[PDB]
């Protein structure tokens, strides 16, 4: 918890009711090549993390760190156009801030993307994978958002990660990816986050692996555990960006600036099933 008071989560929340007409049910977090989501909101409200007020601003994205307010497909959202990651110095505290003011501004779904290397060798690089488990390896260690105080407000002190990415959803999503009819199938898997800026090395690809890790990234743990101490819905999907090098020889290389794949039509198509998504994902109302 650290850093932050539960009323500083109170007051950003707050502001931002008083500062946008829209009141948010789904909260998008774009990750890497996949921040065009923005572009599909309707009635958008663009604020930077700066302008609100408890918000980490971003360390390099003067370009682009902001938080859009919208529609999308039916669905009052809130996206995050750029997130926080361990690796930029931000303590595990201030990269889930915004989460606990999503959930204070209404926020009932949390629906997380990111781009992650590929582990399992079925996964071809374009790959969507669709989020079923996760391998916190930073938490293991400590570096778990939930460290600190516990603030019954929000949740419990030993809140349960077993069922963290909502089963419903999962199928919603390997229904609607069929719904599409798009050819190649979604996949599903889990999901190993790993801090430090640094890409792996045959060995340590070898040790995810074992693990059994099927994708791995720096981010979206953190995020996905204080929406489930929350109590918000959560699922997400992983852009295969690359293929972990495996092996001491291939060259096939794994890489950021050469991640065309979240610059190509890759990225472009998840964000319509993300958008299509949009429509599976269930109003406060409930209904029949
Ligand atoms: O092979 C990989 N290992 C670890 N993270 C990866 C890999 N491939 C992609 N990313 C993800 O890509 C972003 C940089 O473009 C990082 O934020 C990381 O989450």
């Amino acid at each position: 918890e650290n850093g932050y008071t539960y009323e500083d989560y109170k007051n950003t929340a707050e502001w931002l009711l008083s500062h946008t007409k829209h009141r948010p049910q789904v909260a998008i977090i774009c990750g890497s090549g996949l921040g065009g989501l923005t572009d599909k909101l309707t009635q958008a409200q663009i604020f930077d993390y700066s302008e609100i007020p408890n918000f980490p601003r971003s360390t390099v994205p003067g370009h682009a760190g902001r938080l859009v307010f919208g529609f999308l497909n039916g669905r009052a959202c809130v996206m995050m156009q750029g997130r926080f990651h361990m690796y930029e110095g931000y303590p595990l505290w201030k990269v889930t801030f915004p989460v606990r003011v999503f959930h204070l501004l209404g926020v009932d779904t949390l629906v997380v993307t990111n781009a992650a290397g590929g582990l399992n060798p079925k996964f071809e690089v374009g790959d969507i994978m669709l989020i079923r488990d996760h391998i916190n390896l930073p938490g293991f260690s400590g570096q778990n958002p939930l460290r600190g105080p516990n603030d019954e407000r929000f949740g419990d002190r030993f809140p349960a990660m077993s069922d963290a990415y909502d089963r419903t959803m999962r199928q919603r999503a390997l229904s609607t990816w069929k719904q599409m009819g798009e050819q190649r199938e979604l996949q599903e898997g889990t999901y190993v986050m790993v801090a430090g800026p640094s890409f792996e090395t045959v060995a340590e690809c070898r040790v995810l692996q074992k693990l059994g890790a099927d994708a791995v990234g720096m981010s979206t743990v953190p995020e996905v555990i204080v929406a489930r101490h929350c109590g918000l819905r959560v699922f997400g999907f992983s852009l295969i960006t690359n293929k972990v090098i495996m092996d001491y020889e291939s060259l096939e290389k794994a890489n950021h600036e050469e991640v065309l794949a979240a610059g190509k039509q890759a990225a472009q198509k998840l964000e319509q099933f993300v958008s299509i998504l949009m429509a599976s994902i269930p109003l406060p109302d409930k209904a029949s």
